[PDB]
Parts: structure tokens; C-alpha cells; sequence
DNA sequence: CAGGTAAGCAGTCCGCG
DNA sequence: GCGGACTGCTTAC
């Protein structure tokens, strides 16, 4: 097999590299890598190296990396550009792996671990590490085993061994329900003292040294805690054994409000799963506890126990250890679903970066562009310092708030990357500028044609047309990967809908799920077999279809995120290729494109409807248009349709056969107007939306920009078994909205869109009457909590104290002088409840850490004093009043003449 | 900690005769 | 009481 790196580090004048050799074995080597950098040279000096602008460069070979670094400094002192990859390990990888890397994940040691630490005096601070580590579960992907290190004797209690047999038993048998599929994979090691546990852990670590190290909060808790605890007991040199090169450093992570410390382990790639999840999942959760996320992702019940965690070990060590093992497994189950590790490996190896650099699109693109340019003996420019400057973004159309019955949407495929490719936007393709007319002049095609030579954006920028820039070239490659994966995602989705239809008529049989590839549209033979299957087999197939869809979604959406990130990287001052002219070329072209095509679509539809000045495009945001199809439906007449699906077909066909060609023609003209390099503005139908045929549903409504809801029947070629609500911006979509309120508002909207005003009124009246019975957590608002200390004036709200911060200050007073009560963590999320006047907490709200029950000390008082009236008014009635006035109906029945009977 | 901008709503403070 | 200036938070794209 071809060799591939595992990790790479620079340590002084050495590159330290762990890799897989040609025989599939893991090796390590120290290389005295001599880097090259570059300086401009005279034209009369023959060379093969040119900067991106075609200027000749001489290559400078240094005796060592420190010499190269010093030269860079002196070049700054002189005032001359020092060209080339200043991050020598990326140059090392580029030299050592000069080919498309083909990696084998089965050879990469992926470690997933979690630690337990009993603490009687509050949260165990990793930088202090003053409490014993009393459990470690460490799963190794190569052995496929969970290694359990269990401390039996501690100053906080001596316990009996954990029993695998009890762990396996059902909760109803007194057991812990550790999943049977992992029972045989547990290797259990009890220890009579902490020193021996830790020494054995380090010996194990030496044998099975993680390449990728993950787990939940490992970078902020487990890793610094283990490191610091070993450091406290044995000294620094022993703690550094966590690094295969015996090198670590404390890294200080700074944000706007403060800073925190992590431990960089040289020769390890830490991918904390919480951070993977936040970057790649495209969720925003009310809580990020593993219990909360596990429940969300896997629908597994919360790990139940009595008393505080600080007493769990001594009260029930059996459960304590089982829960540590289950916690490690949960992360593996989440990754089995979401495939974020797989994604990280793919993207890292593609770019030729340390795997942990996938978190940084700037680093990712710097490396991709460097490798691409190097292939042609081109030399990258030095990074420079830039002041942060604002610049313009997208256009958003102001919609008229209203109900909208029939709606068809269209948007650009991969909008910003397509603009980059079409216009040819790149650092080295800038050809010059032209005199700009007001945007509306280009939108209305009255402005002078910008250029007859170069490819243009309406911000005034011109680009060469003779060759592709490195940015278009490289963005195209990742776009193509994205498209492939989206294909699989959509096929899995469509396949899922076939199974849901079939589930309306399950056969009374004992049979098996079909062995099929869900990434490809079911053949007719598969469809026939499915129509004969039992519910059990069909549900298992649906589960598999949906897992395939999730897998496809991860692959596609994060590749989209990467290419979109290049468009923004051009507008980040730390990017080597930062240029506001290019960042603005993209966004301004986007503004023009949307408003251009809005005009073209209106003109086209006014023409086919025999009207003038009518607005068919009701809304648009960035790269999308929403078209009212009422008149199209009305031209055939609602009476002519057999069922809902009939008019959906008709609109689908109308969009595909009439609208899309018209849209394409309009964009080709725009491309020609801008003299662009390649027509790549492809605006395909997204949604077909309307009420169910013969119902009183309103179909859809807008309240304002970025706030709307649609009853969708077909999304990007997926025809749903059941209509699906596309809701954007409204309170149902906000993590700040109470969970039960999100649910109720969603049901109000469903009724509005599908059934009508009377159905909405029936549900409101019931919700208003019954909501007081809702569990307090389900009706609590949620907010991130920043700057708690800034607004704290002697434990009371300072001036301008935000509402959620006030709640926290209230909480802090109520738990005063408790090491045991859970503290609110600066920067994390809290639940927030309003309090009735005259309450014992002495303020109008209380907040406590999100994802948790409020401490028993105050729980009963909170329940007693909760202000249900304020809560309902603010989270439910106010937003619902917004939805219904926009939609022009009433959530409460108004009086009529009939009442007199 | 980790590409970008546009823009919504909650809440504070305070004016508005 | 609602709006504007402002802070804070959150989402759409
Ligand atoms: C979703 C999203 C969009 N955008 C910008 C860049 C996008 O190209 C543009 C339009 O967004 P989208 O229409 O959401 O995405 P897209 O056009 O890139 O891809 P698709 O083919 O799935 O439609 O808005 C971001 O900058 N960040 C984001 O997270
Ligand atoms: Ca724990
Ligand atoms: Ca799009
Ligand atoms: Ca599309
Ligand atoms: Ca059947
Ligand atoms: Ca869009």
C-alpha cells in the first residue's frame, strides 16, 4: 500500500512524524528537514520558480528550520517579502506525500476515552487536579476493546470490584443495561491504588498510543485533568509520556470575555467530539451534555441515578463504572451515525494538514492552495497584516407580510463557489477595475457593459479569462466531491419515502430486510419486494435508509461548508489570500444575480399570464426566489385536479419545463453582460408548497425577512409521503424557545397551513387551558450566559443587566455558600424561568444550568413561584400573535351575529 | 479558538408634553 | 406603551 502520515510535528530543527509504512505498519521518525523559502530575483536570473503573478523567484535552501524562521524575521527588518510556506510541517508533508493520499482507517488508532473524578468540594478543576482519578474507560479502535481502569481504594471510599454480570442485566433485574453488543469487548482492570492505575495507564498508552484522540469534552476536561494529575503525583517528565515525543505545552485559548488552558500533546491529534459536533452537525442545542446529545441523536434514555454525582461512587460503584463505560460507547454510537471522524480524516488527508486543522477553513485552504501551486513550481505570497474592515454581503428582499397559498422556490446550486468559478475570482486573476454604476443599473441592464476583455463583477472588479485561477480550480474539485455525496443523500431520502408509503400496507409475514445500497434509487424489483414486506422488515429498512441519508448529509453539507468558507476566508485578515476586492466581488455579484433573476422571472410570468407590473416573486434571500403560483393553479382551476399530488405534479412540471429554461436564459444573458468566464448560475426548483387539496389550510405565510413557513410537498425532487413544514426563523426554530412551546407553536402553524383558522382556534383554546401542567423544564426559556461577572454588583444586577443574567444572579444568591450545588458556567447555556411578584428569591426570574434539573434545595420553591402567565404571554402568545396577524387570521374566535342563538 | 454578512426579537433605559 | 439607541443572542443564508 501507499504510505500515509498519521501525525506531524515540528520540534526545533526536527520534524517528528508518525506514519503508516508501505507494509501497513505504524512507524515514527525524526527528520532534519531543510526547508526552502523564496525571494524575488532579477529577470536575468534563470529560474523555474515564479510567484502567483508571474514574477521570478530564487529558492533559498536553509541548513535548518530555525535558520528559515530567522531569515523571515530579517526580511521583515529589511522590508522585503519572504515568500513560501512558512509552516514547515505543511511543506514537509507536501514533499513527503507528493500524491493524492490514499489512507486506510483500519490502521489509524482512534482512541475514545472518558474519566471519572469524585469531588466533594464542587467541580474538579483540571488545572488544579487535586482529586484522585477513580475511573478511566479507554476504547481503542484497532483492538475494538473498552479498557476499564477502576480505582477500588481512594480517600473518598473503598469499593468492591465492578461486576460485568450485573452490568449486563436489565435495569429491571437490578442491572445497568450495558449493551450486550459490547459486553464481550470490555477488558476490566481494578487497582488498589491510584499511582498503580496511572502508571499502568501510561504503559498501556505507550503500547497503544492514540493517533486520533476523542471523547466528550476531552480537550477541556479529561486531557488536562489526566495530564495535571500525573504531573502532581509523579512530576512533569512522567506526565509528558502522554506525548509520543515527550513534548507538551499549555495552550491558552482566548475569547472576547476571557481565556482558558488546554494541553497540546505533540504527536497526537485531538478531535474533541463536542467540538466535532458543534462544527459539523448543523444543530444548535439547548444543552451540550452527553446525556442531552445522546438522547437527541440516538433516542436512548438518560443515564439515571440517585443522589449527587459526587456520592455515586461510594453509594453505587457498580452503576458508577457502568455509566463511565456507557458514556464512552455513546460517543462511538453518535459517530457511527454522524461519521464526523471519517469526515475529519477525509478532509485532513485531502488538504495535507494535521488532522486537527480541519477545524480551521483558513488553514485547510492555505494548505490546499499551497499544494496546488507547488505542483506548478509556483510560489505562495507571504501573509501580511490587515486591519479588520466591514464589507457588504447578500441582498434580502422585504416581503409583504401575508398568507401565501401556492409557492414555488428556486435557488442557486452552491451559490458563492459558483460565483467564484463563473467570474474567475482569485488572487492572481485580478486584471483591473472598471467605473461602477449603481447596482440597480446593472440589475436593470441599463448600465454600460463593464468590459469587452475581462470577466466582471458589479463591484468594479475585472478578472482574466485566459486561464482558471487557483481558487476556482481548487474550489471546483471540492464542489464536485460535494455534488457526489449530495446525490447519495437525496437518493437515500427518496428511498426512505418509498418505504414510508409501503408502511401504509405492511404484510402479515415473517421476513427479512432487503440487502440493498440505499445510496442509489431503488430499482423496480426492489420496489416490488418492498410492497410485500412486513412492518418489522420495513421499519428496519427505513432506519437503514435514514442512516444512509445522515451519512450522505455529513459528507455533502460539510464539503459545502468548506467551499463556502473559502468565500469568507477571502474576507478574513488572517487568510494568506485576504483581499476585500475579491470578498466583495463575490457578495456584490450575488446581490445583482438575485435581483436580476427576480426581474426576469416577473417579466416571464407577467408575459405568460398576460399581465403587467405584477409581482410574482414575493421574497428572496441571498440566492433564492419564492414565486407565487396562485395564478398558475387558477389558470387551470382547482376543480380540474384529482388530488393534492396532481397539482404538485403540475407545478413540478411547470417549474422544470417552463420556469427553469426561462431562468437559465436570463442568467446566460447576465453572464454575457458581465463577460464572465463560464455560465454557472444554475437556479433549480427547491420547494413546491400549498394547502392540501380541498382544505381550508392557508399553505404558507411570511412575517418578515428570514421569517416564514411553508407546507411543502416536494423538496428538490423528494416527493413526501406526508407534507413537511419548512419553517425558517420563527420561534419553533430557535433553541431559546421552550421545548414544549416550540412543539405547540409548530402544531399551530401546521393547523394554519393545512387545516385553517377554526382548527388553529380549537388547538389554541386547549393549549391555553392545559399548559400549566407542562413540566417546568419543557417550558423554560434557554440562553447562552456571557459576562456574568460584569453585571454582578454584590450579587445583584448592575445597570443594563440582561434578563438571563439577572436569573443567574438570582440563582447564585439562592445557592449561596454551597460547594455541592451546580454552578452556572460562564459562556454556557442556562434555563430561564419568570418568577411571580412577592417570591422568596427576591427577583423576577431565575436561571440554572441547561440540560439539568434545578437543585433540590430550591426546586420546590421555583415550581411554586413560576409565573405561568408571563411565560405563556412571552414565549407562546406573542409569537403566535405575530404569525396570525401576518397570515390575516385570528387564534381566538371573534363575536358574530350567530351568537344570538 | 476555528470563513463571511444580513437581520430578526428580547430586554434595558429613557424619551415622548 | 412604543420606538430608538443599545446590548445580547440567535438564526438564514
Ligand atoms: C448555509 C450558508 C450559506 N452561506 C452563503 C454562501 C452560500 O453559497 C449562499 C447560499 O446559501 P445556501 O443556498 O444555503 O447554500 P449553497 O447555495 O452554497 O448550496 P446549495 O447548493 O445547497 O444551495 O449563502 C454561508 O456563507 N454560510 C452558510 O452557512
Ligand atoms: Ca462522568
Ligand atoms: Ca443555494
Ligand atoms: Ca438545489
Ligand atoms: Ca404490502
Ligand atoms: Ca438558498
Amino acid at each position: 500500500m501507499k504510505e500515509f502520515y498519521l501525525t506531524v510535528e515540528q520540534i526545533g530543527d526536527s520534524i517528528f512524524e508518525r506514519y503508516i509504512d508501505s507494509n501497513g505498519r505504524e512507524r515514527t521518525r525524526e527528520v532534519e528537514y531543510k526547508p526552502s523559502l523564496f525571494a524575488h530575483c532579477p529577470e536575468s536570473q534563470a529560474t523555474k520558480y515564479f510567484d502567483i503573478y508571474g514574477k521570478p523567484c530564487t529558492r533559498k535552501l536553509f541548513a535548518n528550520m530555525r535558520d528559515a524562521s530567522q531569515w523571515i524575521k530579517r526580511m521583515e527588518d529589511i522590508g522585503l517579502e519572504a515568500l513560501g510556506m512558512d509552516d514547515f510541517k505543511l511543506a514537509y508533508l507536501s514533499d513527503t506525500y507528493n500524491y493524492e493520499i490514499k489512507y486506510d482507517h483500519t490502521k489509524i488508532r482512534v482512541a475514545n476515552f472518558d474519566i471519572e473524578v469524585t469531588s466533594p468540594d464542587g467541580f474538579p478543576e483540571p488545572s488544579q487536579a487535586k482529586h484522585p482519578i477513580d475511573a478511566i474507560t479507554h476504547y481503542d479502535s484497532i483492538d475494538d476493546r473498552f479498557y476499564v481502569f477502576d480505582l477500588l481504594n481512594s480517600p473518598y471510599g473503598n469499593v468492591e470490584e465492578w461486576s460485568i454480570e450485573i452490568a449486563a442485566k436489565l435495569q429491571e433485574q437490578g442491572g445497568d443495561e450495558v449493551p450486550s453488543e459490547i459486553i464481550d469487548k470490555i477488558i476490566y482492570m481494578p487497582f488498589d491504588n491510584e499511582k498503580e492505575l496511572l502508571m499502568e495507564y501510561l504503559n498501556f498508552w505507550q503500547q497503544k498510543t492514540p493517533v486520533i484522540l476523542t471523547g466528550w469534552n476531552v480537550e477541556s476536561f479529561a486531557i488536562p485533568y489526566v495530564y495535571n494529575r500525573i504531573k502532581n503525583i509523579f512530576g512533569e517528565s512522567t506526565a509528558k509520556r502522554l506525548s509520543p515525543h515527550r513534548k507538551t505545552r499549555v495552550k491558552v485559548i482566548e475569547n472576547m470575555y476571557g481565556s482558558r488552558e488546554i494541553i497540546t500533546l505533540f504527536g497526537i491529534s485531538v478531535l474533541d467530539y463536542i467540538d466535532l459536533y458543534k462544527k459539523f452537525s448543523f444543530t444548535n442545542q439547548p444543552s451540550y451534555s452527553l446525556d442531552y446529545i445522546s438522547e437527541f441523536e440516538l433516542n436512548v434514555g438518560k443515564l439515571k441515578y440517585d443522589g449527587p454525582i459526587s456520592k455515586l461512587r461510594e453509594s453505587n460503584h457498580q452503576r458508577y463504572i457502568s455509566y463511565n463505560i456507557i458514556a464512552v460507547y455513546r460517543v462511538l454510537q453518535i459517530d457511527a451515525k454522524r461519521q464526523f471522524i471519517n469526515l475529519s480524516l477525509d478532509m485532513g488527508y485531502y488538504a495535507k494538514i494535521q488532522i486537527q486543522s480541519v477545524f480551521s477553513p483558513i488553514k485547510t485552504w492555505d494548505a490546499i492552495i499551497f499544494n496546488s501551486l507547488k505542483e506548478q513550481n509556483k510560489v505562495i505570497p507571504q501573509g501580511r497584516s490587515h486591519p479588520v474592515q466591514p464589507y457588504p454581503g447578500a441582498f434580502v428582499k422585504e416581503p409583504i407580510p401575508n398568507r401565501y397559498k401556492y409557492v414555488m422556490s428556486f435557488d442557486l446550486t452552491s451559490a458563492y463557489p459558483s460565483i467564484i468559478r463563473q467570474v474567475n475570482i482569485s488572487p492572481e486573476t485580478i486584471a483591473g477595475t472598471f467605473k461602477v454604476a449603481p447596482l440597480h443599473d446593472y440589475i436593470n441592464a441599463v448600465a454600460e457593459r463593464p468590459s469587452d476583455v475581462y470577466s466582471c463583477s458589479p463591484n468594479g472588479m475585472m478578472y482574466y479569462k485566459d486561464r482558471d485561477g487557483v481558487v476556482p480550480t481548487e474550489i471546483t474539485k471540492v464542489f464536485n466531491q460535494r455534488k457526489e455525496h449530495k446525490g447519495y443523500m437525496l437518493a437515500a431520502q427518496r428511498n426512505g419515502e418509498i418505504i414510508k408509503e409501503a408502511l401504509h400496507n405492511p404484510n402479515l409475514s415473517v421476513d427479512e430486510p432487503l440487502d440493498v445500497d440505499y445510496r442509489f434509487d431503488f430499482s423496480d424489483e426492489i420496489k416490488e419486494k418492498i410492497k410485500k414486506l412486513s412492518a418489522k422488515s420495513l421499519n428496519e429498512m427505513l432506519f437503514r435508509a435514514q442512516r444512509t441519508e445522515v451519512a450522505g448529509m455529513t459528507a455533502q453539507i460539510n464539503r459545502k461548508a468548506l467551499i463556502n468558507g473559502l468565500a469568507g476566508a477571502l474576507g478574513n485578515v488572517w487568510f494568506r489570500y485576504y483581499d476585500l476586492r475579491n470578498a466583495t466581488a463575490i457578495t456584490t455579484f450575488g446581490q445583482m444575480a438575485l435581483q436580476w433573476i427576480e426581474r426576469k422571472v416577473n417579466e416571464y410570468l407577467n408575459e405568460v399570464c398576460g399581465t403587467e407590473g405584477e409581482a410574482f416573486v414575493l421574497y428572496g434571500d441571498t440566492d433564492s426566489i419564492y414565486v407565487s403560483a396562485d395564478k398558475i393553479i387558477d389558470k387551470v382551476g382547482e376543480s380540474k385536479f384529482r388530488d393534492t399530488n396532481h397539482w404538485v405534479d403540475f407545478l413540478d412540471k411547470f417549474a422544470r419545463e417552463r420556469m427553469e429554461p426561462a431562468i437559465d436564459r436570463g442568467f446566460r444573458e447576465m453572464c454575457e453582460y458581465m463577460n464572465n468566464k463560464q455560465h454557472l448560475m444554475f437556479m433549480d426548483r427547491e420547494a413546491i408548497a400549498g394547502p392540501p387539496l380541498g382544505s381550508k389550510g392557508i399553505g404558507g405565510f411570511w412575517t418578515g425577512k428570514k421569517r416564514y413557513a411553508l407546507n411543502v410537498w416536494d423538496m428538490e425532487g423528494t416527493r413526501y409521503a406526508e407534507p413537511k413544514l419548512k419553517i425558517m426563523g420563527l420561534e419553533t426554530q430557535k433553541s431559546s424557545t421552550p421545548k414544549a412551546v416550540q412543539k405547540a407553536l409548530k402544531e399551530c402553524i401546521r393547523r394554519m397551513l393545512q387545516e385553517g383558522e377554526e382548527s388553529l382556534q380549537e388547538y389554541f383554546k386547549e393549549f391555553e387551558k392545559e399548559f400549566r401542567q407542562l413540566n417546568y423544564i419543557s417550558i423554560a426559556s434557554v440562553s447562552s450566559a456571557n459576562n456574568i461577572a460584569k453585571y454582578d454588583v454584590g450579587g445583584f444586577p448592575g445597570p443594563k443587566c440582561p434578563f438571563h443574567i439577572r436569573g443567574i444572579l438570582t440563582y447564585n444568591r439562592a445557592i449561596k455558600g454551597n460547594i455541592d450545588a451546580p454552578q452556572v458556567v460562564e459562556g454556557e447555556k442556562v434555563y430561564v424561568l419568570p418568577l411571580r411578584e412577592g417570591n422568596p428569591f427576591g427577583d423576577k426570574c431565575i436561571a440554572w444550568p441547561s440540560g439539568t434539573e434545578i437543585t433540590d434545595l430550591i426546586k420546590d420553591d421555583v415550581l411554586h413561584w413560576m409565573d405561568y402567565t408571563v411565560l405563556l404571554e412571552k414565549t407562546f402568545i406573542k409569537p403566535l400573535e405575530g404569525f396570525t396577524s401576518a397570515a390575516k387570521l385570528d387564534y381566538e374566535k371573534k363575536a358574530s351575529l350567530f351568537d344570538m342563538f
